[PDB]
């Protein structure tokens, strides 16, 4: 019971318990939402991970690059939530960019095939998911994707930043479509969260200079953030996602909410 | 009970029952907040107006241009809410620009004395209010001001748009100060709301061409808005203000939330 | 002689005499630049078109999706301009999005393969071109790409707008690379220009509703533009491109100059 | 002779030889412009300073807060340039904020009277100057003001940043007016320039912490700037101002050109 009581919400993007989407799922359940989860490749893993969620939630396979998965998606969700029931919320918390598109690999050296896959999973799939799910969403519904502010270039994030810029653009178009359904579409631009991958890149997985730069990035983020930024705490971002899934931001779409400690509003 | 249960929130800016702040007050009370109101010049009027709020709320005079009012403000609020109690939220819903700074009066013809008064009440007072009230705000608190997106120029709004640009700048600095207190500071950029004044300007009070332009503005807003925009309904904006007053946007400050139907994210 | 006197500048993107790049080429030559042109598929056509340029300019084939073309590009340019000579400027005036990614074809119905090709040619190729050409660019050099402001969604332009958002992101990264060479990288966001394709879409080639919307778009652009916008005149944009190719914007990179009549700075 | 040959251009804001406007004046003269200068309080000083300009230029007193100065301004300029001659360019390079509005003085402690004076001189005067001078400007003319990117808050700059936000807003409205005259209005957002005042604040004139912060600000600016930023060199900014005064940015108004080394396009 609470912020999302009675809402049926699909949450994609759980892969581990430090997945941003894990915390989104957890908070949404604490707030009364009934979840359907989608998981990409390692469903056994994901099932075991989501066992620790406050409540049980059906898990559906969704490889966002798999047209059949997307084509079957709404029927599978309807099976999961019961005929005559629709989704009130959809959470896109998916992103990927091949290593060549990031870190120390020179920006110019990322082969387009890699970039394109990154943009497919990280940006285009936002529209894919909305296409699959809008038919089974209620008026007053909410689609939320995860963004990392790409409005300025930065070290290491390279083509993933490009992918986020594309995602932000996609979101504005998804909002136009979603609006026909009485549905809002918005992004949450989060501060840096020490996910496994972020920890790995800080630890030098994508090159020492990239690691050093990302560390400087996270330090400066907390410094700039008027209320600070705790990269080890995804809860403030999960809460923000939940804010958008709720009825409490009913006049916002095609938009980006910055759950980044206010870092983006401050130069130094 | 609900979104704001237990929160003590000061709401400025009620002058009539069509004041944006009236609806902010109403929704906040429906959501469990305990209010203190401030009212500017016509306290008898404002008291009679706020009698229709779901709950009684002490009303304090606050002329934001009156240094003594601001100097006494926190003690008066403490009297009203009880010693040992602090505010959790502050709503700045105040704005004013002399007629010369708006409408058909040529932009170049607004005397600086008029502009300055407009900027005093509409922008600087955001910092004034934060200065007066941050000492009596709890950690986790929230200050929210009302904004109208000034990022592009527009007909008729003239120097009030300039004042909003200044307000947005002020908010970013107020966030820096507020952050020391564990307090967030944010603006809600609302779509156009058919307040008495907006109705009056549509009806030609500031010149026929200004009226015509503002009418075109509100029509285009609803057209652009992916979810539409109902200028006769301040509830979606009151709800958004409440979202920011709540614990559900805990990593956003110095920021602007657009409760405008998504109009600003769409060109045409 | 003039603004670009002595500069050696590669201009991509001429396909017809109404190509934005044709006018960029023409103005650059009027201003003293020595050009190398690249042309994509119809070289005989392009040669015949560029015969009308004020001066002769070597034409090199460049299919931006062809890795060999890009791999050979700098040597071919060096052959064309003479060993020991480098480029001072590069103009990316290339864009393409399959029909499915635009117009009346539902946004959700653009297959990723189409989108990806669009993003390849329209966004990624900006980095491709910079990768190929930075080794043969002089310090103080300038790379300029053509942008159409994607900061808000719009009818009909659909995935091309997404591609522009990606391009703007790419440009910011290209600037980081280009900076190592003493080279600036910038976009020109032009107003709508009645190119063959734009005329075709206005005339209904991508659906009547798309045509109607684009017509409304161009009308509103001129209305919003404080100095007007003449979609039949690419000269103000060619001049702006030339401004960026010149030494007169020497502290601007990763940036976007808006040659749009000021339309983007105005709401209504 | 050159970029501005034959143009008659009013350049305000020279106070010393390290004034940004001194370099704007110098470059404009090197480029063929005929100047009229305006100077604020110390005309003897300013005359002696501008004696070192490449060419002689009439100097007119203009206190932008003095309505009579502004009321007489266009006739005095016409006297200076000759009846039947008009201005082609106007440079607003004026700014001021009382000490209370900056540095270590708490943001909340700047009395509105101080802020208002700051906003008067730094923002409103942009409109004042355009009002005074548009009647005596040629079609194809250009008004340029000096901006410091206020889109994010920063240490020390406090209410001057607010003033710049207001200036940027004013510029968008001035463009609407200027457009009626065939005149463009634009800002140049410069990187930090080690003007006397900036040197003084770095040296602790407005508090040690403000000095330290501004020093960090200038260091980070050069680091972020893809082409670097040399705060001791106003020439790249003078050149940019000249770019806008020229015919080479003929489709840009109400706009801001960033002569900041690209720093604003980069996060880290
Ligand atoms: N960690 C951070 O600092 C920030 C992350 N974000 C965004 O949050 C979102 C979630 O990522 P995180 O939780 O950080 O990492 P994560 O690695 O835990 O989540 C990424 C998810 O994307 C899924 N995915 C990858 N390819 C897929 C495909 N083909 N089909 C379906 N799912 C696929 C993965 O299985 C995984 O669940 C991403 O969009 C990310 O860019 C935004 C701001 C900051
Ligand atoms: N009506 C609209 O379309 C939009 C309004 N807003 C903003 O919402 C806020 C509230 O305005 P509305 O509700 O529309 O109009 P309103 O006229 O009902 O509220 C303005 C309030 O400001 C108060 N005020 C004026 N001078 C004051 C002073 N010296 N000291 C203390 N209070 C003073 C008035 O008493 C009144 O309560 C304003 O900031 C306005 O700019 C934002 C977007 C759109
Ligand atoms: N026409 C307009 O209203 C606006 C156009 N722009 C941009 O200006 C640029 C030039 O386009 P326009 O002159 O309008 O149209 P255009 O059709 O004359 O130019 C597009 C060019 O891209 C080239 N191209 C396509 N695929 C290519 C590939 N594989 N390799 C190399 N070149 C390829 C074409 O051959 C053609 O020369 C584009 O980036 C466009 O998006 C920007 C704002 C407005
Ligand atoms: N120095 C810097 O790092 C940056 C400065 N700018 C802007 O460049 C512009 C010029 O300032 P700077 O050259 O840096 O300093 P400056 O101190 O040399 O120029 C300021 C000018 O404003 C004039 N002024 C002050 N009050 C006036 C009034 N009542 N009437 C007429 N003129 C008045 C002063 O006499 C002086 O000539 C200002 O708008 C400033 O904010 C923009 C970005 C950075």
């Amino acid at each position: 019971t609470g912020l999302l009581d009675g809402k049926r919400i699909l949450v994609s993007g759980i892969i581990t318990d430090s997945s941003v989407a894990f915390h989104i799922a957890r908070v949404a359940q604490e707030q009364g939402a009934q979840l359907v989860l989608t998981g990409f490749d390692r469903l056994r893993l994901i099932q075991r991970i989501t066992d620790r969620l406050p409540a049980k939630a059906p898990l559906l396979e969704l490889d966002v690059q798999n047209e059949e998965h997307l084509a079957s998606l709404a029927g599978r969700v309807t099976e999961a939530i019961g005929a005559g029931n629709k989704l009130d919320g959809v959470v896109h918390s998916i992103g990927f960019m091949p290593q060549t598109g990031m870190g120390i690999n020179p920006f110019f050296d990322a082969p387009y095939a890699d970039v394109s896959k990154g943009i497919h999973i990280s940006a285009y799939s936002y529209a894919s998911m909305a296409k699959a799910l809008l038919p089974i969403m209620n008026p007053g519904g909410s689609i939320v994707g995860m963004d990392f502010d790409p409005s300025r270039a930065m070290p290491a994030y390279n083509w993933m930043t490009v992918a986020k810029s594309a995602l932000e653009s996609v979101n504005r178009f998804v909002a136009r479509e979603a609006g026909k359904y009485g549905v809002r579409s918005n992004l949450v631009a989060a501060g840096p969260i020490r996910t496994l991958a972020m920890s790995a890149i800080v630890g030098g997985a994508l090159g020492e200079e990239a690691g050093a730069q990302i560390q400087l990035l996270e330090e400066g983020w907390d410094q700039r953030a008027p209320i600070g930024w705790n990269m080890k705490d995804a809860t403030p971002v999960a809460k923000t996602v939940c804010a958008l899934l709720s009825d409490w931001l009913p006049a916002t779409t095609g938009d980006i909410i910055y759950a980044d400690g206010g870092a983006h509003t401050q130069l130094l």
